[PDB]
């Protein structure tokens, strides 16, 4: 329908429709450009090598899915997704179109600028959660900030993941991304890293240091002997108390960050009870704090050929439907 134009760039090439100009580089590449059938400055993301295997025929397919799914003023939204190719046969490559942002968080601030990070960052996440999604991956890196300071969650790492990522427990929950946000948190109210390890072990032992080693109300609720033994033997530890460690910060942000940073994931607070917190008071409307509809989840759980996964793709973006403008 439309007509494309190839490009090189990034050391790689694009061909993408001709309403997206002035293409400039900033996984897969992303590139700023100007969308003329809406005069707005987007990024066009080109997949690398979406199907060369298995794995990563999935991951694609899961991450269009994913995309197409979100509609949320905090959550990145999907503004076109096209391919060059005019055939299933032909099809081979994959871009992705988004508003564009400019920074990260990654590039100290006031205590009302954090509320309001913060705050955006639980709304997205209470959306996100209320379809079933884990997001697993919350960094600086990955929440887009304009210069309005509004932000959009899209997709070291180690620094934020919560201690049951880190070990591997097969049955975490939503709560490892409220973990991830209690190290965002910390980190901006502080401009220091809260638990910058060098390693799975290092990592660790601070936040034991910060959150104390587990009661045995805990230990209880840990299947594995291994990570038993091994938490079992450390040097036991104590909560610290969040007000002598973020200290003058405001004290209902340090409560919030007690709430958050517990180790039992079984009792950390979650993003619509966070949105509730008095820390929140001035941004906190429950009547424009909106769920989800429900994500079909079903195909995480199927093993198909690349073939397969790749025409699930193929009418993924063949049935796109762009929002309004
Ligand atoms: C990590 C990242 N940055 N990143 C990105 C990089 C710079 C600006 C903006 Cl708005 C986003 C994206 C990504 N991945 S994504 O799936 O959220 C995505 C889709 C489409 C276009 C870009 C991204």
């Amino acid at each position: 329908r439309p007509t494309f134009y190839r490009q090189e760039l990034n050391k790689t090439i694009w061909e993408v429709p001709e309403r997206y100009q002035n293409l400039s580089p900033v996984y897969g590449s992303v590139c700023a450009a100007f969308d003329t059938k809406t005069g707005l400055r987007v990024a066009v993301k080109k997949l690398s090598r979406p199907f060369q295997s298995i794995i990563h025929a999935k991951r694609t397919y899961r991450e269009l899915r994913l995309l197409k799914h979100m509609k949320h003023e905090n959550v990145i939204g999907l503004l076109d997704v096209f391919t060059p190719a005019r055939s299933l046969e032909e099809f081979n490559d994959v871009y992705l179109v988004t508003h564009l942002m400019g920074a990260d968080l990654n590039n100290k601030l006031t205590d009302d600028h954090v509320q309001f990070l913060i705050y955006q960052i639980l709304r997205g996440l209470k959306y996100i959660h209320s379809a079933d999604i884990i997001h697993r991956d919350l960094k600086p890196s990955n929440l887009a900030v304009n210069e309005d300071c509004e932000l959009k969650i899209l997709d070291a790492t180690r620094w934020y993941r919560a201690p049951e990522i880190m070990l591997n427990w097969m049955h975490y929950n939503q709560t490892v991304d409220i973990w991830s946000v209690g190290c965002i948190m910390a980190e901006l109210l502080t401009g220091r890293t809260l638990f910058p390890g060098t390693d799975h072990i290092d990592q660790l032992k601070l936040i034991l240091r910060l959150v104390g080693t587990p009661g045995a109300e805990l230990l209880k609720k840990i299947s594995s002997e291994s990570a038993r033994n091994y938490i079992q033997s450390l040097t036991q530890m104590p909560k610290m108390n969040f007000a002598n460690v973020f200290i003058g910060a405001n004290p209902l942000a340090v409560d919030l960050l007690e709430k958050m940073l517990v180790l039992d994931s079984d009792k950390r607070i979650t993003a619509a009870q966070a949105l509730a917190h008095a820390y929140f008071a001035q941004y906190h409307d429950p009547d424009d704090e909106p769920v989800a509809d429900p994500y079909d989840q079903s195909f995480e759980s199927r093993d198909l050929l690349i073939d397969e996964w790749k025409s699930l793709t193929y009418d993924e973006v063949i049935s796109f439907v762009p929002p309004p403008l």
